[PDB]
């Protein structure tokens, strides 16, 4: 942190303290944020903020520059082809990825197969050029189980399936249990603290994201706070996905939010089910069938 412009031995430390050790979370800090540091004048905040958006490159790019910049965007499979081919490749890093639909559509099967996918490197598809293999070295999941049905069974189950450990993917997934909104939020704004403690995120769950709020703020005549709260966690999940370069899933149960692509999932017959892609930046509205059995997702 002494490299950037003002930042000397003392101020390093309490910048440290204050959770901003890295110059992307510098880069991209408000002036507001920094002065608030206490210790930490409003001058020497905009000359940090200004050096580390300078020692990160940040600026106006364009050209090769363009598609350099989204090749760092790694794809997770979803181990369905059809939905992995809907998905422009797999799950985004650097994007909020959203499934809704009805209870029993799939939702929190897709959030424990990801979970597992994760420790498959084949997996994980990427630009060799873009993302260096230590990147994705090592990947952990953070599994914010808002309902309370993560089941490690099932992990232990999917994995097999997979040919991989299960116990290697209980190994390397972090689950924080959620009863209710502030938990949930909290939670979500902790996973700085395990990836500054070495741990390399590279898959967030949220399951499920609205749970909470909608039992909280169940009055809709006070449905204002709860949008503006779920607005801001949605914030502070999409920050994580490109600051981290991690993908993010979130779960929505269904009888509109930041979610870059979304998905409304429905039963079909038997293990069939039907994941209709209905809103994403670049790609077009498209359903892709696939199945759950006990393998996880196929086909
Ligand atoms: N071990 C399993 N083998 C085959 N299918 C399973 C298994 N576990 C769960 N399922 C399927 O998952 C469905 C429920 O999926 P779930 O993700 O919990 O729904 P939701 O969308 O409400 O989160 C079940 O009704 C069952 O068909
Ligand atoms: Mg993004
Ligand atoms: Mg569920």
């Amino acid at each position: 942190l002494t490299d950037l412009p003002g930042v000397g031995p003392s101020t390093a430390e309490k910048l440290v303290e204050a959770g901003y050790i890295d110059f992307m979370k510098i880069a991209t800090a408000t002036v507001g944020e920094l002065t608030d540091i206490e210790g930490i004048s409003e001058k020497a905040a905009a000359k940090m903020i200004m050096g580390a958006r300078d020692l990160c490159d940040l600026g106006f790019k364009s050209g090769i520059d363009l598609l350099k910049q989204r090749s760092t965007v790694w794809k997770l499979s979803t181990s369905s082809s059809e939905l992995d081919s809907v998905l422009g490749g797999g799950l985004e890093s650097q994007s909020v990825t959203e499934f809704a639909g009805v209870f029993g559509s799939g939702k929190t099967q897709i959030m424990h197969q990801s979970c597992v996918n994760l420790q498959n490197p084949e997996f994980l598809f990427y630009d060799e050029e873009a993302v260096s293999k230590g990147e994705v070295a090592q990947p952990k999941a953070v599994y914010i189980d808002t309902d309370g049905t993560f089941r490690p069974e099932r992990i232990m189950q999917m994995a097999e399936h997979a040919g991989i450990d299960g116990q290697t993917v209980l190994d390397n997934t972090f689950v924080a249990r959620a009863y209710n909104s502030d938990m949930q939020m909290l939670f979500a704004e902790k996973i700085e603290d395990l990836i500054q403690e070495g741990n390399n995120i590279k898959l967030v769950v949220i399951d499920s994201l609205t749970s909470t709020f909608r039992n909280e703020y169940t009055g809709r005549g006070k449905l204002a706070e709860r949008q503006q709260k779920l607005g801001r966690h949605m914030a502070t999940l999409n920050k994580l996905a490109d600051l981290f370069n991690c993908v993010v899933l979130v779960t929505n149960q269904v009888s509109g939010h930041a979610a870059t692509f979304r998905f409304f999932v429905r039963k079909g017959k038997g293990d069939k089910r039907v994941a209709k892609l209905y809103d994403s930046p670049h790609l077009p509205d498209a359903e892709a069938i696939f199945r759950i059995t006990e393998k996880g997702i196929q086909d």
